[PDB]
């Protein structure tokens, strides 16, 4: 059972208690975007990151109790009718708002609950092709080498894996497309721990997350939990919520800035993960994020498909 999150009093996490740090409730977000909670009925903002008056050019006491009829009078109405009570979590309503002092930035909300979770991300044929590809390789060695190079294309990631969970929940990358130069980690395998069991869980629901710079500092959610609830704000679906401290050593001491993984879910278990580094810190573009879930979704189908094959 997962300890106490680190604002509730919870202990720093150490590698005797990896698998109960609530990763999904950080109270906090990565510093490349910024975050706001809303009433799902009233939308009153209701929590803010701390850095979001500044990324948004709002000034900070009008930003938490304004409600999003004031802040997005385009967005609103199109956003309520999108995320009725009771909708699935998964459901999303996306937006692309020309903002001045932020530039082009993406809007992408969820609800949770009586909650909406709105992050703000700035934003910058493909598809189709990439599909096509997946569904066009004629076995699984191939297909997870077409995967790997089509996704590092898209990308322009430093390294590309497909890193597969073996039964004891061990992981071993079994192709994987990489800058010249990188070491190989084809064929190595790697400890159940590194991955553990939460986050294996988290990411049979949640199909996509990252570390956009693995040196940055979280950010936190003011105040840092749900007014309406008195617990919690529910991060799992948010990209942009902090990554657990413990992996982000992990990355930096690996040489990797940035870090992005893709679920494989075949049968509704995790069968492996898209994993993506790169060396130096890097946002890898909203839409293009979109590109890569439903080329995981194709992986997934034809991972299933391969294996039926032989
Ligand atoms: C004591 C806890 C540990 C720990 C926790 C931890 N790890 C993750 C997430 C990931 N770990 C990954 C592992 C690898 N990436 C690689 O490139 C390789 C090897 C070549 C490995 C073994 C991966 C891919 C992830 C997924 C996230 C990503 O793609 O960047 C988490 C969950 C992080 C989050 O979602 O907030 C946690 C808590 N890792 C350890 O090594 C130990 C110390």
């Amino acid at each position: 059972p997962f300890f106490p999150p680190l604002y509730l009093g919870g202990p720093e996490i150490t590698t005797e208690n990896c698998e109960r740090e609530p990763i999904h409730i950080p109270g906090s977000i990565q510093p490349h975007g910024a975050l706001l909670t809303a009433d799902g009925h009233s939308g009153e903002v209701l929590q803010m990151s701390l850095n979001a008056a500044t990324f948004l050019g709002q000034e900070p006491t009008v930003l938490r109790g304004q409600t999003l009829a004031a802040l997005l009078p385009e967005q609103w109405p199109a956003l309520q009718a999108a995320l009725p009570p009771g909708c699935p979590d998964a459901l999303q309503y996306r937006a692309t708002l020309d903002w001045p002092a932020a530039g082009h930035l993406s809007l992408t909300v969820h609800r949770v609950g009586e909650l909406l979770i709105l992050e703000f991300e700035p934003t910058e044929h493909a598809l189709r092709n990439a599909m096509s590809a997946l569904e066009s390789a004629p076995n699984l060695r191939a297909l997870a080498e077409v995967a790997t190079q089509t996704v590092r294309e898209l990308t322009g990631f430093d390294r590309v894996m497909l890193y597969k969970f073996a039964p004891d929940a061990t992981g071993e990358v079994i192709a994987e497309a990489r800058r010249e130069g990188l070491h190989a980690f084809l064929g190595h395998r790697f400890p159940a721990s590194h991955i553990p069991a939460q986050a294996r869980a988290l990411y049979t629901r949640h199909l996509l997350r990252l570390t956009a710079d693995t040196r940055a500092a979280a950010v936190p959610l003011d105040p840092v939990l749900n007014p309406q609830t008195n617990a919690p704000t529910p991060l799992g679906g948010a990209v942009l919520r902090a990554t657990s401290p413990m992996h982000m050593q992990f990355l930096r001491n690996m040489g990797v800035g940035s870090s992005l993984s893709v679920s494989v879910v075949v049968g509704g278990q995790l069968w492996g993960l898209i994993a993506c580094h790169h060396q130096t810190p890097y946002v890898l573009p909203p839409d293009l994020r979109t590109t890569l879930e439903y080329l995981g979704r194709e992986l997934s189908e034809q991972v299933q498909v391969k294996e039926a094959l032989e």
